[PDB]
């Protein structure tokens, strides 16, 4: 009869999550079984916790939680533990030790440090075809990065590996500006304005972005300015990010595969919800608890096998 699965989405007009919810809805439309009930924490930690609660009085068999705080996890786990229902985070990865605290709680995300790699390596890539890009000619890349939330391990690691890859990889780099603008494309717009309205508008040569939406605020504040032809690199390869790679507005994206971390999201779920044991008749490849998606890097070279296809 009706397995009944709580979802919760830490905000649902964060461009990324956005695709994700999508893809859950639709792969939960082929299990007649099931009910899934959706909400949306609006970006705050307390209507989360509220929800859950609600979810845990209507009976769900099964949790997916997308957490507004990393931090909540041990909060989310032990009003999990009290009616003794699996619980499957997402995209915001909690502390293996908050992890290992129940036998009944798994994640699904990705290997966060990949992606900054994968980043680093399209940069040095595109840096090396374009010297004209070096407008000091110092050999150094003079970079402004708009990260995400400060904390978030996709933002942490993201920050780290992208520039630790270029410096491995014997490019020398000179941090102009660094904020975070929360993953928002409004918020990096305005944060972009301001940097191209300072003393350092003319040194900022290429611009780093920890996702494609705060990406895309920063073209438009470029195009705003007549600064057109600085380069910009973002991370998810979000539909609307695919055609500023093909008309040369972004120079280079990674693909965070929102189609097969819905599925490994929702084929955990329901088989907990089921008493099934996690990976039951599915190819997913569970270490430890954890399902990781791969990254792909995406730009010009290889625009055609992500671009509408
Ligand atoms: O947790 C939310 C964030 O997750 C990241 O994986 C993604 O790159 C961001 O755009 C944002 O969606
Ligand atoms: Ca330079």
């Amino acid at each position: 009869a009706d397995t009944r699965i709580g979802v919760t989405i830490y905000k649902y007009d964060d461009n990324f999550m956005s695709v994700v919810r999508k893809a859950i809805e639709q792969d939960a439309k082929a299990a007649p079984d099931v009910q899934l009930l959706m909400n949306d924490s609006q970006n705050d930690q307390s209507k989360q916790n509220d929800q859950i609660d609600v979810l845990l009085a209507k009976g769900v068999k099964a949790l997916a939680i997308n957490l507004v705080d990393p931090a909540a996890a041990g909060t989310v786990i032990e009003k999990a533990r009290g009616q003794n229902v699996p619980v499957v985070f997402f995209n915001k990865e909690p502390s293996r030790k908050a992890l290992d605290s129940y036998d009944k709680a798994y994640y699904v995300g990705t290997d966060s440090k990949e992606s900054g790699i994968i980043q680093g390596d399209l940069i040095a890539k595109h840096w090396a075809a374009n010297q004209g890009w070096d407008l000091n000619k110092d050999g150094q890349i003079q970079f402004v990065l708009l990260k995400g939330e400060p904390g978030h391990p996709d933002a942490e690691a993201r920050t780290t590996y992208v520039i630790k890859e270029l410096n491995d990889k014997g490019i020398k780099t000179e941090q102009l500006q660094l904020d975070t603008a929360m993953w928002d494309t409004a918020q990096a717009k305005d944060k972009m304005d301001a940097w191209l309205s300072g003393p350092n508008a003319n040194k900022i040569e290429v611009v780093i972005a920890n996702n494609d939406a705060m990406a895309m605020g920063a073209v438009e504040a470029l195009k705003a300015h007549n600064k057109s032809s600085i380069p910009v690199f973002g991370v998810d390869a979000l539909p609307e990010a695919l055609a500023l790679v093909k008309s040369g507005a972004l120079a280079g994206t990674v693909l965070n595969d929102a189609n097969n971390q819905a599925k490994a999201t929702f084929d955990l779920a329901k088989n907990l919800a089921d008493g099934k044991g996690a990976a039951d008749g599915t190819n997913w490849k569970i270490d430890n608890k954890v399902v990781r998606v791969p990254y792909v890097g995406v730009d010009k070279d290889n625009l055609a096998e992500f671009s509408k296809k």
